[PDB]
């Protein structure tokens, strides 16, 4: 009869089943997601690091040739769009969406309108996004996309208390917001608290500050009355500061990830899809493996992978339409080898 | 270096803007005139009037308001619509120079209405973070030197209503909202409303906006709001529609002063309080109680729409011809709410009959 | 100093760290689980009086001696909680208690907590006490062979009335986490105990719901006090319907929801989970317990932390004698061997699988 | 016809009625609180500077020699006692608590059983003294009780973080339950978090300290169900740090402690009872009427000092029955010195 009223309510049957559908698919063995979510500002810095400029006609074919390579949904389970791209047709006719159908791989699309400053911090950011939320997934859910992504982010500067509380959850409650607005709405939320690895600090820090961080964004979602089981997490992998700290090795970044996914992501959510950073394309790699080859974990543990998937792909392209077959032989090695760093069995030589 | 963890300060110049304004905004005999209705809102007011909701007849309403000769006496500022803060009377003249003509400080809501949130039965959360502090710039500009943010909660005991969800996505929202302001220059009227809906007691009411606005004020210190540049504008404390326990005004003042002395620390310049479902009498009457309880440590004054403007408009139909028939009414309810604020509003129990001898 | 983070809880010394997670997982062995023989004077009277005997000091040495006697006793059962005067004791032949778990390779715990007292301003809702002098008594009692300690809070649900109300399970959540954190400091794996009563006729789907809420609130707790989750335990009630409720609930639904709950609010650096029988029968607690490892293997261990539901039929075939010993021990060790392979979800003695089922005509 | 569930339920009329008494006469227009609640342990150290062994007859002789001044309820409303103090006798056979009732005077109790730290910080205490504490408050009351007193101890040091989270909480969540259980037993709480004054940092941050530590700890206070109106507030007063050598003029100590608890404390709280800390007695005197001088406040700011009371009384006294006479004048003049800062009418001035 009564239910307990002071807490979160029930997705409705048919959606939390869909929800955990696609989120498992997110995270199939020896697969994970490609991240080409990049806004025209975004890639305009890329487009141009390799030159030839940035026009609609260029990010289209550069789409294609991403979401048009065969074979790399044996690899990959997802890809993130960006806005334009989601609605985007190749220069052949067809809709880049279909070219995802084709591999099989689930369409995905960023939903949140970047960074803001919080006032009273020093330059702490917020993430936007909120205001028509739910009318956009809408919008995105019909357009074929399944799973949506917000970034937020933090800083470690530990001399100057940051992150700070305020940082903290002003961060944990917009991804709250936004993941149970996107689960009404039929898409699975990516909850991407990302700390960034910049300044000197030690991974032991790193570790304190990111198990600080996602226990408080898991009490957020809580709250918020979240599914978890159709839900993902893109967390930073624990690691020292760029400016370096005795520059560590995988063994550490794997172990202290682990450990710290271990004291703060309960089993129900099914997966983790980890966020390259600055990290080589190898070592995005190698750092996945190591964290893999710890045994088998009570989530997956798998990728989300931009430029660590793009990168090589970008600067073997150059733009030039002749590269296109050879450019896609780049991406499915990267893929592949990531894709056996989710099993630990990628080596190197 | 200093205590890292806590918010940083406001610049010493704008603080010290902020806190004058949000004084101004509560002066001794002052209230605030609530003109924020949009498009959609004022359409069903003109509705009542049968007359045509074109942008002619809502300039000519506004400059009615706005243009009426000693306003400013019981005015200190107008809350505004974006498209009014922005349009002319049909003479050419910009309508926030009006209120400026008369000395009244103009505001403008910010918010973009509301929207359900997930996993709760229709418990509201209101949006426009997105792009505010850029909004604000503009209508800081454009003359606007406070804000105002609706949020909405309701008191449904048997369903748990308000539920934790619902208390804190407003806190945090209403927190977000003042921090904003206040950095752009606008002091945030934080508005938390409590609805009457529902045949609930004046107590528990009282128990449901002590609980709330405790959960407010700790997201303002939290998000670092100046509560000195800041004011609040909550419900009245009072029992619910549909309660056969008709209860007087004289409970009303009391559970609602009480509520605000448990609560709202005293840097809080004051408190601006909203009408609800109350008629216009009941407004003034019920403001009346609350001051008539000694002198207090914030402005207890008003923000009111509705309160102040149904007769006006009745008294007008959309007619140039009676608009200095309208002036006179508004004039008329703003002076019965200005004596409100000092506890000295009759309007109309021993009343002793007396006789003889010595 | 070094510029580290400062607003957090500080590590444990790698020392204690290590001695606390090896005792932790010792205590959720393969196949193992513990022995609730934490019973003060006054409820174990209660008990004597099921039997006709009375409540003295030489018949409580007797019976504990009955219990941790057992010889094998140690291959299903990893613990046994004990009250304060049982730590401290010697048995009829003077041999002390604990060395008697010793030699069936038992971990001794400790019974901590002072017991409940009302919330002020709840409708009768419980706060436990016992933080006063708790870190000294833990010394005292981890001198005494005690490795690991029980703290026991109590919520209610009563949907009308709103319990447990917020206040409830902060109380509840932050006591636990105080207790926690001065055990581990003293060398001590605390086992958190938060039960949500079965008392009163809410379904299933409700007590989800709330101990979802309270186990959420209650590892936030642990997380800000700087509890060390790999050498701690949680001793929750598995989710069910309440006693007043219809008359049914299948153990594969007790299964389900009581996994789906762990799932969403344990993290796996918790070595394992030690379930309370609560108001369960023996065989329903072995039932239901053996329900819940039958869905797969698990991130954690999902045992058991029974004394009712393991000494009920023990104190029934006893009845004070000294010739019944040997025979109470079979009955003991019949119930621990149930449980251990409930552990394993591989446990019948009574039915089996409710499924298939009928009588086949063979051709 | 069901109240609002989720939310604190109120103390019955009669109980909640005779805490906001008390508590209104507990800050009386011109008048504090004396503590004269220290332990066997603190005042053996006060008893060792005067050469006088820390015995019964010397201890229980000393609170005579308080509470036996004539006229001393003109400025002081209550007395903080030890337990031992609240049944004792003078050696003459009479109870020390009839002494408060001679002077009208209210007797209070301190309740808390000391400090430990918390585990995973750098030291930072934790109050004990909730177990058993129901029990205790109504064998209080009976002796004559009226309030309480729970003593938690908080420090600022920036750099490593303190006071960081966990220690702000568990003194907001332990102060917020003891008063709740007074409460319900009779007994107004005088609620103390003190932030230390140890180290160099400026007045400005702790200003900053002060405030987030008092907003956690009036959170905790709605969240327990405590009424505001029968409670009482013992807070530092903002200043500077012991050490860094700037300024910190009493005026400033004023206005950034008004500052703070006008940002914090809401106005159903009867009034505030500063401690002095590690201020000398005319300090404590001085600064107190600099925040009153600061003009009427929505609060009664008046003292619960102990040492700046008590200092010259001792000293002036030396353990020697001849000196009681001549000692009870001090305390009169230290007593009627902070009642005048009361008022802001101390020493006419300086400025």
């Amino acid at each position: 009869c009564t239910e307990y009223m002071n807490a979160p309510k029930k997705l409705p049957a048919d959606v939390a089943e869909e929800l955990a559908t696609t989120a498992q698919k997110l995270v199939q063995a020896g697969k994970g997601i490609l991240a080409a979510d990049e806004s025209t500002q975004t890639i305009k810095k890329r487009f141009d690091n390799i030159k030839l400029e940035n026009t609609i006609e260029n990010r289209a074919s550069y789409r294609d040739l991403l979401f048009g390579t065969k074979g790399l949904g044996k690899f990959i389970s997802g890809a993130i769009l960006f806005e334009e791209t989601l609605f985007q047709k190749n220069e052949a006719g067809v809709p880049m969406v279909n070219l995802l159908h084709n591999e099989n791989i689930i369409p995905g699309i960023k939903v949140d309108k970047g960074l803001v400053n919080i006032p009273c911090t020093d330059e702490e950011k917020s993430t936007q996004g909120l205001d028509g939320l739910a009318e956009r997934c809408k919008e995105y859910y019909k357009a074929g996309a399944r799973f949506a992504k917000w970034r937020t982010v933090l800083v470690i500067d530990t001399a100057k208390g940051k992150p700070t509380d305020l940082s903290i959850h002003e961060t944990a409650w917009g991804l709250a917001r936004y993941a149970s607005i996107c689960q009404q709405n039929r898409l699975v939320p990516i909850v991407e608290p990302e700390i960034l690895a910049d300044g000197p600090h030690s991974i032991e820090v790193c570790a304190v500050v990111t198990q600080k961080v996602l226990s408080c964004v898991f009490k957020a979602l809580q709250e918020n009355g979240v599914l978890l089981e159709g839900a993902l997490l893109k967390p930073n992998m624990v690691t020292a500061g760029y400016e370096c700290t005795a520059k560590t090795t995988t063994q550490d970044v794997g172990f202290l990830t682990v450990r710290t996914l271990r004291r703060t992501v309960p089993p129900a959510l099914p997966g983790v899809v980890f966020l390259s950073g600055g990290q080589s394309e190898e070592e995005a790699s190698v750092n996945l493996n190591s964290i893999n080859a710890l045994g088998p974990h009570p989530w997956a543990l798998t990728f989300s992978y931009g430029r660590a998937l793009q990168a090589s792909v970008l600067n073997t392209w150059q733009g030039k339409k002749e590269n296109v077959a050879k450019a896609r032989e780049v991406l499915l090695q990267r893929a592949e080898a990531n894709s056996l760093a989710t099993y630990g069995k990628y080596k190197g030589g």
